[PDB]
């Protein structure tokens, strides 16, 4: 009954995460607790005295790209590993800045096989150019809580000068501290991507769905977000399987009945929300996976000026694709940030997932990185 966090490895290859990972799981036993698209993942779980962390870890770059964009799980906080024998390599880079496109709130950072280092200077010159990586992307690097250890003498139960096994449960209490309790979908505000609609003989409308966040209750006040200007309306109802009842909760499928809502006022794919709480847009920064031609994409490289469709919860809309200053063109495979313009408006907001489709062909994983217009 411990509170849950999503929480992973990122870091370079070869710079330790796997051995982290164990070794984390390791120490936590000793001193606390116990124990289409193809993706590599391990999964991992261990207690602190205060909470139950869920970790992923992956294999190799091109999965920490696809896990990061569309896995299973989104991180409440990654750990960067770091070796402090080798200083930050271009996947240090890059791990950092897809942390910053995808929505991950907090960066932690183990500087990892400090067996391996008898140089003060060399240990202060790698956790600056780590901050200061950090503080490129926007992380407060300055801030950012570094642990300096080796994973592997925690992974074999070895502490000597507190490098190992102590360095391994400063960074869970670190943990423990510097990412807070996520909110859960429960208690976040009301949404429910809308599916169909049906007019209740004129006199009120049902729009069902599966509720994706908050709780709806009877006299509740919503708007109508997306597609077409917003419009305000009251619940009067839930309809569940086989019940009229007075609320409905994340989760659950449902009819939501509503009052003072013109006939084509609501349609399939507009989201009904809590008033104030999402906004239409039409212009982003998102970062793409696109798929690769074994997986079921596409063979061909596409250019500027691609205009797909985007799947944002219950609907698609046209968008159109601006490529980087620098790139004329995107293979199968690849991952890119583009800034995208569809031609109506839709509910989002930054860390919203969606899907690119040609002619219900999937071919893209996306994230909204930023939210421009
Ligand atoms: N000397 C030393 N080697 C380590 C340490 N942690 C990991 N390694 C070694 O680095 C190599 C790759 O580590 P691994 O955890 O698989 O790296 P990953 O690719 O980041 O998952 C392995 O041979 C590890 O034993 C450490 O603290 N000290
Ligand atoms: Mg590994």
């Amino acid at each position: 009954s411990l509170p849950h966090v999503n929480v992973g490895t990122i870091g370079h290859v070869d710079h330790g995460k796997t051995t982290l990972t164990a070794a984390l799981t390791r120490v936590c036993s000793e001193v606390f607790g116990s124990a289409g698209i193809t993706i590599n993942t391990a999964h991992v779980e261990y207690n602190s005295t205060i909470r139950h962390y869920a970790h992923v870890d992956c294999p190799g770059h091109a999965d920490y790209v696809k896990n990061m964009i569309t896995g299973a799980a989104q991180m409440d906080g990654a750990i960067l590993v770091c070796s402090a024998a080798d200083g930050p390599m271009p996947q240090t880079r890059e791990h950092i800045l897809l942390s910053r496109q995808v929505g991950v709130p907090y960066i932690v950072v183990f500087l990892n096989k400090a067996d391996l280092v008898d140089d003060a200077e060399l240990l202060e010159l790698v956790e600056m150019e780590v901050r200061d990586l950090l503080s490129t992307y926007d992380f407060p690097g300055d801030d950012t809580p570094i642990i300096i250890g080796s994973a592997r003498m925690a992974l074999e139960g070895k502490d000597d000068n507190e490098m190992g096994t102590t360095a391994v449960k400063k960074l869970v209490e670190t943990l423990d501290s510097y990412i807070p309790e996520p909110v859960r979908a429960i208690d976040q505000p009301f949404l429910m991507p809308i599916e169909d609609v049906f007019s209740i003989s004129g006199r009120g409308t049902v729009v069902t769905g599966r509720i994706e966040r908050g709780i709806v209750r009877v006299q509740d006040p919503l708007e109508i977000v997306g597609l077409r200007d917003t419009t305000t309306t009251t619940c009067t109802g839930v309809e569940m399987f086989r019940k009229l009842l007075d609320e409905g909760r994340a989760g659950e499928n449902c009819g939501v009945l509503l009052r003072g809502t013109k006939r084509d006022d609501v349609e399939r794919g507009q989201v009904l929300v809590k008033p104030g709480s999402v906004k239409p847009h039409t212009k982003f920064t998102a970062e793409v996976y696109v798929l690769s031609k074994e997986e079921g994409g596409r063979h061909t490289p596409f250019f500027k000026g691609y205009r797909p469709q985007f799947y944002f919860r219950t609907t698609d809309v046209t968008g159109n694709c601006e490529l980087p200053e620098g790139v004329e063109m995107v293979m199968p495979g690849d991952n890119i940030q583009m800034t995208v313009t569809l031609i109506k408006t839709i509910a989002m907001e930054d860390g919203l997932r969606f899907a690119i489709r040609e002619g219900g062909r999937t071919v893209g994983a996306g994230v909204v990185a930023k939210i421009i217009e």
